[PDB]
């Protein structure tokens, strides 16, 4: 085949997407899967001041692989606005309505030149893109694998089960992950011991993102 | 008909849905529609040391009304873990699954006295009680209306998919409500723009709280 997509969305903004797509791509470019990370569609940046943002930081990854790349090459819709996409696009942008076909064709020219290409949304799976379409919406018109990052504090087993409910009514092959920062013991005592009943009574476990670089490496690749 | 229940469920702890419950029955109260506020799980309390949980906040409304209630005429199964119901319930007391059967009698039982039940769920819709029962099959036992309270910050629209999703996808009449704190104009360049356009293409809108009341007390009366 191409190369594999995978989607990275999450719980919410600032659950741990960028992180953890970072991760994994520096996991497994480090096992020789040859592995980019784009981010077509990022809000609130200033990319004037600003060399921060998530476009940013996976350039500086990338560029380890091809001195070449440039922000525009990874990144395609790119607003000021700190809000959902579809709102920065009518506001900042009112003539030019997020294209996903357009955003199809460039991420899966990628695949061309990558084992894997990841491709980080922006906040959720109901996120606003279009007036007709969210980010799963968009992930499912990719073809895509879904990872969805969860947050690791108290609430996690509601906003997992909430994802669980629509990824499994969607045709899609999907994991959720759980981002489990360094210090946060609590975790390990509150929402574990419902997670590991959960694993039990489910055909697809919710998994801890940093016990599982191998596990999701390989739910990246599989198959067609 | 014996008296309306309404549950009270939000995107997550912390959501806002014993303020708002109290909001709402004052209001309803006020209006000559006799409503009492129940709570029949809470986890992370402790009665002995602290008076200030959300039954003990309900008591104190409730004793306007009758002042011979007290803290077990409203809330049935408490936990000192802060943590879901069920893992409080087997931590703390693995001999006694909370029994939701009992529960349903408990507060319809109510619908003789009051011309409306209040009654708050822990956490949001996906909050394990047993394991075969979370807080949405339990409002679906009741045969209650739900309202779930939103936060009211960056995120929000996800949320409130998310459950719109859930919600829609069983039987039952529901309402969200974001519950808009004092001081944050952001929501009104950052989410409520969103909010007004899924409201011209949907059946069932969204509505901010703090301007519902008369609107969530129709609600909550309506029909059988
Ligand atoms: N495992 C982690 N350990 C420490 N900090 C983290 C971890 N995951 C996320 N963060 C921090 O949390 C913030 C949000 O993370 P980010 O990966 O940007 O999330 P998202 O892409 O979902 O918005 C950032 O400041 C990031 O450095
Ligand atoms: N509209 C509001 N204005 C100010 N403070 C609020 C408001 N709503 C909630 N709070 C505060 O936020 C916290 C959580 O609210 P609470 O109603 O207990 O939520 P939940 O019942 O969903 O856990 C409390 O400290 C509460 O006083
Ligand atoms: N204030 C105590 C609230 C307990 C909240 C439980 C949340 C469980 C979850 O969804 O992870
Ligand atoms: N860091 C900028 C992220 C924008 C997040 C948009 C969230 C929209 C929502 O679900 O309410
Ligand atoms: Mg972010
Ligand atoms: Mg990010
Ligand atoms: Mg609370
Ligand atoms: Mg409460």
């Amino acid at each position: 085949f191409q190369g594999h997509m995978l989607f990275i969305s999450a719980t919410n903004t600032n659950a741990g997407k960028t992180t953890c797509a970072r991760l994994l791509a520096q996991y497994c470019n480090a096992c020789g899967v040859k592995t980019i990370l784009l981010k077509p569609i990022e809000t609130g940046v200033n990319d004037a001041i600003n060399h921060s943002s998530d476009a940013h930081l996976f350039l500086q990854d990338n560029r380890l692989l091809d001195r070449s790349l440039t922000l525009k090459d990874i990144s395609f819709y790119r607003y000021h606005k700190v809000s959902a996409p579809l709102i920065a696009q009518q506001e900042e942008d009112p003539n030019a309505p997020i294209d996903t076909d357009n955003l199809t064709q460039r991420l899966h020219n990628f695949t061309k030149t990558y084992d894997l290409v990841i491709v980080e949304g922006a906040g959720g799976l109901c996120v606003p893109i279009t007036l007709e379409e969210n980010m799963l919406d968009f992930a499912l018109k990719l073809k895509a694998k879904m990872l969805l990052i969860s947050h690791d504090n108290l609430g996690l087993i509601n906003d997992c089960l909430l994802n669980d409910f629509l990824l499994k009514s969607h045709q899609l092959d999907y994991k959720i992950a759980i981002n489990l920062k360094g210090n946060n013991t609590a975790f390990h005592s509150i929402s574990l011991p419902y997670i590991e009943l959960f694993n039990t009574r489910s055909n697809n476990p919710i998994v801890i993102f940093q016990q599982s670089l191998k596990v999701l490496m390989s739910f990246a690749l599989k198959g067609s």
